[PDB]
């Protein structure tokens, strides 16, 4: 079946397999393992980079029959196109695209804190900016039991992603944001992610590489 | 007509620009500017950031009626989506949300080294690691014309911007891979496009904000 290529941590690939899970679809996962010393070894990965025919090799990849895609955005996007989990009006495609590249943004700025060595001086200041961040996505949910309205599409489980894990990195958080609350019960509520969390394939920790100082393994 | 709100600074800005006047779209721009003094006075953003309606206050912006946008990529998709400059076949969709991203990761890569303090010991490293990356643009471009193929779309605009930049960094970057050169030049070729650059409203420098430690105006 289809091939999901990422290393044997949460990471970027997170919201890949929950689709992957939701949609039904068949793959097998090519987990890569890294290196703990000083050494980080990556050879497992570097070893066949340039083997598997990407035109710019990367991790995460998918590879569906002739279709080889990097960037977890483009395999997002390429899974949701096949099972219509995207935005149809001009109106969900604008909120789609700006989502898709905000939480991009959200994401990186975990990154960025939880593999600084200065993690304890920085992580301060990055709970403090939080609730900033936390109440756009509030406003910008409102009512709707899903990001563009009522029908479930990928977004959601980019959001999801990013929402939950801030939620284990900072347990209180979304306490202050209801709606954010329930919409990440919302969506492990859904009868395939619920059976997929069950099972001894989620993975939802470590979160981060070995390299990181937070969320490490 | 349309507002394009941003520094007045060619940046994140310079592709939308472009792709506004191919398409001969009408707007107006609201750019700001930036203080000099180790206070970069952002006060002119600042005091209206939260007063122009965005969901999502950032820099660019574009209203278009109803449409409040920001992120880069979803002000390109909207003006695509509008005009017809996006890919119509999954294979096109595809090469298409690779691209997107994979330029966003390279217009980074060099923002970062730009930025940095430490830009001048830095920038070796960059330097040595230029050339694997616009060969993976040389080996996916190939014999076409543009990057989907024979018909122009976004992310040309996006790819123009990101290749043009590092041939600004260093001149002397795509000797080796003469398409990438051709490409630049049948670019800026384009009737729309060449009148642009000949009028005083075109603005390709600053580079980067003043904070800059290259490209900065």
């Amino acid at each position: 079946p289809m091939t999901l290529g990422y290393w044997n941590i949460r990471g970027l690939a997170h919201s890949i397999r929950l689709l992957l899970e939701y949609t039904d679809s068949s793959y097998e996962e090519k987990k890569y393992t890294m290196g703990d010393a000083p050494d980080y070894d990556r050879s497992q990965w570097l070893n066949e980079k340039f083997k598997l025919g990407l035109d710019f090799p990367n991790l995460p990849y998918l590879i569906d029959g002739t279709h080889k895609i990097t960037q977890s955005n483009a395999i997002l996007r390429y899974i949701a196109r096949k099972h219509n989990l995207c935005g149809e009006s001009e109106k969900e495609q604008i909120r789609e695209d700006i989502l898709e590249n905000q939480f991009m943004d959200s994401r990186m700025q975990l990154a960025k804190l939880c593999y600084d060595p200065d993690f304890e001086k920085l992580k301060p200041e990055y709970l403090q900016a939080l609730p900033e961040m936390l109440k756009l996505y509030s406003q910008f949910l409102g009512k709707q039991p899903w990001f563009l309205g009522d029908k479930i599409t990928f977004v959601d489980f980019i959001a999801y992603d990013v929402l939950e894990r801030n939620q284990v990195f900072e347990p209180s958080c979304l306490d202050a944001f209801p709606n954010l609350k329930d919409f990440i019960s919302r969506f492990e509520g859904l009868e395939k992610i619920s059976a997929y969390m069950k099972s001894s394939r989620f993975l939802p920790r470590p979160v981060f590489t070995k390299m990181a100082v937070w969320g490490n393994k």
